[PDB]
């Protein structure tokens, strides 16, 4: 008999990989330079988030579960590995058969893959259930709502990683030059090859850098966390949800723009999927505030040290998403301009938020 | 001031993300069907395998770098928070950097870039250790060889996760049928598309079983393990950079083979490719041995309850490749059942090892 915090571990993993697989498409979708396809295009693209949203929130589900039964199955062992191994193993396959299922909605058997997987799924956890009973002594002690924090950290930690790195891993994959190319193409200069990449770049270090601050402010705050909760884990699903399409935004706002209002639209846009992934943080905050006594450390409770700098972390990104949306319509002049520097000064921020905070408190109590 | 166990967590997920981007070129080569351009095919996945090799290593080192900076910090704040997501940043260019540098040997630039990206990896560092200097209470009590186990762990494991989806995510992408495809190329039948995509799934299938299972081998170690070493973290790295390889060749012994031959070769490096990666398992637990009072719990010492079971738990897939190599060479004809009878078996085996253990020390005990 084991400890089963390794293989709960691994199987977060495994989980989030899969919970983000439909992503790629989204992020691989190219950007057509020819306007006149856009109502295809767009068509396309709109679907390949829907499935994407869809698929990422059955996973969730899926995983949800998981936690729970290894609630009731504290203990591990061989066996219970193994089926795990097989549970993770018929998990993988939602994705693929959710998406053939909406692919072919008038052939009956996609909807007939996809239920047996649910089954399958719903048999082997079955099957764990019943092993953990037969020797009551992989059971948890109470057995022989509340989510395991755990579980909901490892899970937003390798989605983070995941989305963090997309950007990256494309780079590596199709942009090293190709020695040809550098010749014909560059008059065979790497110097130039290199700088007409210069935007996807830029877009992996802005993807990067919000991603990670999010992930900063999540940490903080499940830092500070005593209890989750469903209602909390559902938000922290919605925000994990939202911060998968970081990088198509990332993509977008340094694609070429042959009229002002699409880097304006663009920007928007961007604005939008930052303000969804960080509201639903800070509606977490809200929720946990609502119980404080069972849900935080005193710290951060209502008139603690850190209450106040935890709204402020937490509250950050959705200000400045909001003011960049606000200007993207009453200074569109200069709303590109502010996109930029937000996402210059918002890091910033993150870096001098103490002394930020004592100085506006301070403020106010002059004031 | 905070506990680093998260922040750890979510570097030890990116660094494992980083350190296989240049496996996915690897596995995205196309076996062309022309064998005239054999040649030809073979010198470009042999150097996209060399870069992964030396890419996981280089990555790794970084890895075992900050594991190392950590143990001499151990509590963390948020400025180090902020200063490790600008260290995971720099690592993130590491493949890329060398990749360029050998795909331009004679460009200085390349070299130029790849030592600014440890330059700069480096200098964060150097800022992370003067920082925690400068506040001593963020240091470790000790300040204030062996590696984290914890990181280790953690490492591996995001490794073996990505290796065992990577076919999985790839059929996601490209293999979901198109319905125009349906209609014309199979007569309007989505059973005959997707049975026309067996192969691909039986490779992942594959993949993933071997992979899970030498992943429970790896956690039954390091349950045991007391404490880690640097050549026990070296032994790590090379059995999971040789793990990385597993995917490619289940790719190949599910393709299609004009000549048996070439169905043999392919068996050949799939049995190689999992000796390698076993063996080193293996060399982890021999290697403890040296020094099990310090580095293994009581129960695996020689003469332990489960040391005859953790021997045969690590040399079983091992010896199923070894006996599959050599009826290879020895049982031509029935070697490719002889592999597909092996990838049956052994998860069997690894189900009823310990039945199978009693009932060998019995017989020899008897005999
Ligand atoms: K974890
Ligand atoms: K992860
Ligand atoms: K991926
Ligand atoms: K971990
Ligand atoms: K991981
Ligand atoms: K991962
Ligand atoms: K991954
Ligand atoms: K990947």
């Amino acid at each position: 008999i084991q400890c089963s915090q390794r293989m709960l571990s691994f199987s977060d993993a495994l989980l989030s990989i899969i919970a983000t697989v439909m992503i790629l498409p989204v992020t691989h979708t190219e950007i057509s330079p020819e306007q006149q396809f856009d109502r295809s295009v767009q068509r396309l693209l709109a679907t390949r988030i829907a499935v994407y949203l869809m698929t990422f929130l059955i996973v969730t589900v899926a995983w949800a579960a998981h936690t729970r039964l290894f609630q009731v199955v504290g203990k591990t062992d061989d066996t219970l590995a193994l089926l795990n191994l097989a549970c993770m193993m018929t998990i993988t396959f939602l994705p693929y058969t959710f998406s053939l299922m909406v692919t072919f909605p008038d052939v009956p058997l996609g909807i007939f893959l996809f239920c047996v997987c649910v089954i399958a799924i719903g048999v082997v956890q079955a099957l764990i259930v019943g092993y953990a009973f037969h020797f009551p002594h992989l059971l948890s002690p109470q057995i022989q709502e509340p989510l395991s924090k755990e579980r909901v950290e490892a899970f937003s930690d390798g989605v983070y990683a995941i989305v963090a790195t997309l950007l990256i891993l494309d780079i590596c994959e199709d942009n090293v030059p190709d020695p040809k190319d550098v010749k014909e193409r560059f008059s065979g200069s790497l110097v130039a090859a290199l700088s007409a990449t210069g935007p996807r770049f830029l877009a992996y270090f802005g993807s990067f850098a919000t991603v990670g601050l999010l992930w900063f402010a999540h940490h903080s705050l499940f830092l500070h966390v005593r209890k989750a909760t469903r209602a909390m884990g559902l938000l922290n699903t919605l925000s994990l949800a939202f911060v998968g399409g970081l990088p198509l935004a990332y993509q977008q706002t340094s694609a070429f723009a042959r009229q002002p209002r699409d880097e304006l639209e663009r920007v928007r846009v961007s604005c939008t999927i930052i303000f969804l992934a960080s509201i639903f943080q800070l509606a977490m905050w809200t929720t946990a505030l609502l119980h404080q006594a069972e849900t935080l450390q005193p710290s951060v409770w209502f008139g603690g040290r850190e209450h106040v700098l935890m709204f402020a972390k937490l509250a950050l990104y959705p200000c400045a998403s909001l003011l960049a949306f606000a200007s993207t319509c009453l200074l569109s002049r200069f709303s590109v301009g502010i996109f930029h520097l937000m996402q210059i000064a918002v890091p910033c921020a993150f870096l001098l938020l103490r002394l930020l905070v004592g100085l506006a408190l301070a403020t106010l109590r002059v004031l």
